[PDB]
């Protein structure tokens, strides 16, 4: 078996991040990859997302304000597949830049499905390979009901792999997956659908978050179903699809996606032969060093029990390991806290900490202060669709620390970073008035409450 | 007998209003003196209606350059300049609206009509005398056009948004935001645009990096840069339009002229001579922290204070404090002027606070200073074939790395600052950069990833 001085299982977010910075410092690394370099998020998730985002955004721009602002336009059409080429395109130089990244740090990046034999050994493509560190970075995969008809839609892989447009879709889940794709959809022409389980989407979210997205829903974006829970998935005889709830109503659709949630692609990489330990739904348990219960063996990314489902966390957990494990720096670690999320919804979502009710669980009702601020972006002020903006943030103690920032409207998913780093330095009320507005922008709104 | 109020404030603009509401709110009885239009230079003339246009540009710059990459087939059959004023209008009338409402419920009575100074204490309007313990001057400023043959041809920023119709050709001469805004937003619009610069470059109280990417973002798909360029004369043609001729025997027809060489203080008419009150060389008041001049009960906030910002956040807060100060019995209540931050509503914007790369370097020695940089392409633009280049710096003072400059230039840029802005006030250093996990994938998160 060949020997290795680190080899990393998965070349997504984190396997990416770990491999390349653990090479900086003069490691001999492995990097195991199947399908293609930048996992989830660089080819089937945040990226084309976005670039599809963008697409939508643009298509807002002329059929909903051009008009007001003076513009006689006609959008003549919209050509899915162009979009596509653009967006793979895109994803193309992305490839290459991790191949020449990864070539100048003398990664040796291994084409295959990588398997454990051992505590300490792994093989692909028949090949047997050994290392003192070997960090498990594999990610997730979709979640497909167990219903009947539940093989005819698709998820959010199939949906990147549309080659065209869908007349109509229906869009199944309530988390920030189905609601960015139930967005983008809508926006660029498709009869959209939104089925929820229960009250609304984003149940995770402040009310004042979700509240808002529902009633922008309702005017100009896809169609709410709450208290839908699938039955089945009928094919019908003319190719459509026909989703029944258990409620008793159902919905005609040409595609079907399920975004309902992700599990971990631990069961197939054989981890009952290294005796690392897995809680029930196949999460991975490690220390605060990202180390499992076998020492060599470790642990980043969705896989990790108690972790969080995004890309600079997988980042920034791989490449401090790395700083541990190969730049002497034991205390070297991962903050789990206070890690902000933006939501590319229409219009999109920003949000940091803790919401006005888990606040009051935390602290205690009396002893939290809440400041909001509505408006309109002057951007929308100005033409027939008026579109609200809303912002919170959300205090605790006397000295006002501010435990909770939440904002919802047009260029929120920019306005959100720094007041990341002020929050991560334990700001309160008082340091947000401490700085002086900047006019006119959607961003002083976060600074003028009283 | 003059009529007797606890405070009166000379300009109903954004120093104005923001210190006649907050004194008010505490039960002062105030006076609020305006000669023209509520809001001042930035709700009628500045700020807004820049923005609204800017908007604009912005629409037309993703039909134009981005919409066929992103698959959209579109038809600009045309733009109509003259629905984008009505619009424009329409909106800065709906503020005119709020201020009189806010401005009703705090019960300052608003006076219009030009205010001239009696005495230390009494300033007359409309033939009345109104008198208080508390005066304050905010008279803002006004455009400043250049003393050679024929500049009468040319209009200045307030002309500029008086025009009805969209002009086929314009020369905007200046070096200041103001210039770069207009020149920038006409450019997109469709409008030939010629920006005219008396040395090498405009912006140049910003960073290089800053400069040297606007410079080659014009260059590419922006106004045509004009350097070293003095304006000599205007000669209005038999044709209607003019053409502008420089010192270095260069010349420029178009069909507009903005003058954006700068703005003087309004402090000259009002009879500050009376009163005792001290102005410097170009006609700006002199304060102490406090806002006060020379002579006690006499004020001054905004454009119009020596060594103050010309931003209408900076008067509103000045204002604000000043009334906290006076009206809520709160003696070390002030305003605070570092670090305020800046954006330029250029195409593409910028976003600045602090100091510049070189200023640094003077305030806190060559090597005693880091700067990080990040250099990238929006992923907005990168799909497209007019891929645009967005710059970063911080620049770091001290072992501890303690950010005291923040540049940024590139799409949505100017929205992501506002928070680095607090977290520079709670004195931030690059590790507390580095202590945030980034957002990905946004345009802010390069502001927080580099190494
Ligand atoms: C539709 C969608 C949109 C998203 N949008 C965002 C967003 O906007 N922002 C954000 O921060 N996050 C987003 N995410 C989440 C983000 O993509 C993931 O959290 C991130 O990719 C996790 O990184 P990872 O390294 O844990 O796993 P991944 O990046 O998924 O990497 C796992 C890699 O390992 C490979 N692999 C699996 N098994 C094996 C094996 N046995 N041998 C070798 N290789 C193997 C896979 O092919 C894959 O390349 C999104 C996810 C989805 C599904
Ligand atoms: C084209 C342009 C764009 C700008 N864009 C921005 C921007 O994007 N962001 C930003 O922060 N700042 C911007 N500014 C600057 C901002 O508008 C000013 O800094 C701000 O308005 C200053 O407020 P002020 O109270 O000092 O004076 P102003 O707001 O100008 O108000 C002064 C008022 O006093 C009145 N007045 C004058 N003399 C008398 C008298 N004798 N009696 C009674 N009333 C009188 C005037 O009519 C006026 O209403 C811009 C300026 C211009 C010219």
């Amino acid at each position: 078996a060949t020997h290795f001085d680190y080899i990393c299982i998965g070349g997504g977010s984190g396997g990416i991040a770990s491999a390349n910075r653990a090479a900086m410092y003069g490691a001999k690394v492995a990097l195991i990859e199947a399908q293609d370099l930048g996992g989830t998020c660089v080819n089937v998730g945040c990226v084309p997302k976005k670039v599809m985002w963008h697409g939508a955004q643009i298509a807002e721009a002329m059929n909903l304000y051009a008009e007001d602002y003076g513009f006689d336009v006609d959008v003549k059409g919209f050509d899915w597949s162009k979009l596509v080429e653009s967006r793979q395109a895109y994803i193309g130089r992305i490839h290459q830049s991790y191949d020449r990244v990864l070539g100048n740090n003398k990664v040796n990046v291994i084409k295959g499905f990588a398997k454990f034999v051992d505590e300490k050994t792994v093989e692909v493509n028949g090949e047997h390979y050994t290392a003192d560190h070997i960090l498990i970075a594999v990610g997730g995969r979709p979640t497909i009901p167990n219903i009947p008809g539940a093989e005819y839609g698709i998820d959010s892989n199939g949906f990147f792999d549309l080659a065209e447009q869908p007349k109509r879709v229906a869009v199944v889940g309530a988390g920030y997956i189905a609601v960015e794709i139930a967005g983008v959809l809508h926006a660029l022409g498709t009869e959209t659908h939104l089925f929820v389980r229960k009250e609304s989407p984003l149940r995770s979210f402040d009310p004042m978050i979700i509240d808002t997205l529902v009633e922008v829903m309702e005017a100009e974006g896809p169609t709410l179903h709450t208290h839908s829970v699938p039955k089945e998935v009928v094919k019908e005889a003319d190719g459509s699809l026909t989703l029944h709830l258990e409620n008793g109503e159902s919905q005609n659709v040409d595609q079907l996606i399920w975004a309902i949630g992700r599990h971990p692609a631990t069961d197939a990489i054989n981890l009952a032969s290294t005796g690392v330990a897995t809680n029930e739904k196949g999460y991975i348990k490690v220390d605060e060093y990202q180390e499992t219960n076998v020492k060599g063996i470790y642990c980043v990314g969705d896989i990790m029990e108690g972790g969080i489902e995004l890309t600079p966390v997988a980042v920034k957990a791989g490449r401090q390991l790395s700083e541990r494990l190969f730049n002497n720096k034991p205390n070297a670690k991962m903050d789990y806290d206070l890690v902000p999320t933006v939501v590319f919804s229409h219009p999109p979502i920003g949000t940091i900490g803790l919401t006005t009710q888990e606040a009051e669980e935390k602290y205690g009702k009396d002893n939290i202060k809440v400041y909001t601020s509505g408006f309109t972006a002057m951007y929308t002020a100005v033409t027939k669709h008026r579109q609200p903006c809303k912002m919170k943030l959300v205090c605790a103690g006397e000295e006002e620390t501010v435990v909770g920032l939440h904002g919802i409207g047009f260029t929120v998913d920019e306005m959100i970073q720094g007041f990341g780093v002020a929050m991560k330095m334990g700001a309160t009320k008082a340091d947000f008035d401490s700085v002086v507005a900047i006019h006119p922008t959607g961003s002083e709104e976060f600074v003028t409450m009283r």
